[PDB]
DNA sequence: CTGTTGCGCTTGG
DNA sequence: CCAAGCGCAACAG
């Protein structure tokens, strides 16, 4: 399934095992976390597939001063563990200057990564992860490390989409003309009898995709930001523990409870 | 009202 | 499986 199946699955089963308490968020918010718990402890809680990512912040080179700055515009605060990492790369400045999507992995300590996603968290009010590797796993935050394998690499990540607007319609129409689609258009929602599902054009510097939803399109313009943040993936670990796991089911039905 | 940015999410080439 | 990004909301103008 995909991750947003994955997180209604996970979900259902809070539901199901805990009582009506759990609620999902909205989907791709990055304003707030996947799964909130309803009671006198109101906490949230992460639904992580095994292999995911798992928090992020941009850095900007500095190339005057060789170093990097922490975007202004960040939605975290710099941390301890951002400190370590930022102080690292700026002493490999040249290392890490040059912005790519491919990414540069950073080797420091995985310690420093866990602690940076230990601090990240609880600073969104994210008390437990929930995952599955055919059960499902709860565990608070303070033992991640004896769950996932953490990695953090700086790469470039394109900023995401926008609808398309009034303003950009006549630039949109141009290049479907420029491609020879034949189309009418209400407003803003475009009908075709070509296959245009999932289709890439561009014109007058915007990038348009389209996309298929009810019974006709809906069409996105794609970024111009190019911007890189250092980025934490994670990979669910084959051995875990069971002392630990069935600690942290006990702890998770603690703070539930409280 | 529009365009920019950063964070969400693993993904699909 | 590894190089890569779109869907989303707050913001500034």
């Amino acid at each position: 399934m995909n991750w947003k199946e994955f997180e209604v699955f996970c979900v259902t089963y809070l539901n199901k095992t805990y009582g009506n308490k759990f609620a999902k968020k909205g989907e791709s918010d990055s304003t707030t976390s996947d799964i909130l718990f309803t009671g006198n402890n109101p906490f949230y809680i992460e639904a992580k597939m095994p292999h995911s990512q798992c928090g992020q912040f941009v850095l900007i080179p500095n190339r005057a001063e060789y170093k990097f700055d922490y975007s202004p515009k960040n939605k975290s605060e710099i941390n301890p563990y951002t400190q370590k990492i930022m102080q690292f790369m700026s002493e490999n400045f040249s290392e890490y200057a040059n912005l790519s999507t491919k990414g540069k992995i950073i080797p420091l300590p995985e310690s420093v990564f866990v602690n940076w996603i230990k601090e990240y968290y609880k600073s969104k009010s994210v008390k437990f992860f929930i995952t599955s590797n055919g059960d499902f796993i709860i565990f608070p935050i303070e033992h991640f490390e004896h769950y996932f394998n953490v990695s953090c690499t700086y790469r470039i990540k394109k900023s995401g989409s926008r609808h398309l607007n009034s303003k950009s319609l006549p630039d949109f129409k141009q290049a479907l003309d420029k491609k020879g689609i034949s189309y009418t258009m209400r407003g803003l929602e475009l009908h075709s009898d070509e296959n245009i599902h999932d289709k890439r054009i561009s014109g007058d510097d915007k990038d348009f995709l389209i996309k298929e939803n009810n019974g006709a399109y809906h069409v996105k313009i794609l970024s111009n930001t190019f911007n890189a943040n250092v980025i934490f993936s994670i990979s669910l670990k084959n051995n875990i523990s069971l002392f630990i796991l069935n600690e942290d089911r006990k702890a998770f039905e603690a703070a539930i409870s409280l």
